[PDB]
């Protein structure tokens, strides 16, 4: 059906955003973890 | 020209292998780091 050029494109953005969020998670979660050692040094 | 279907494909494998190696690095480097807390020769 559409498993062609138009399809391979969607993947490119899929992986793209997937690699962005992945870092944003460890970055955002690091804020909640700071509570223990609230950045005051 | 070349910046088309055939091009977007190459990217898919680029990111693919790039995400594999990335993990293989932190995995392989972990062996060298063990020296401190691991059997030394």
């Amino acid at each position: 059906g559409s498993l062609t050029y138009e399809e391979v494109l969607q993947e490119l953005v899929k992986h793209k955003e997937l690699l962005r969020r992945k870092d944003t998670h460890i970055r955002e979660l690091e804020d909640y973890i700071d509570n223990l050692l609230v950045r005051v040094m």
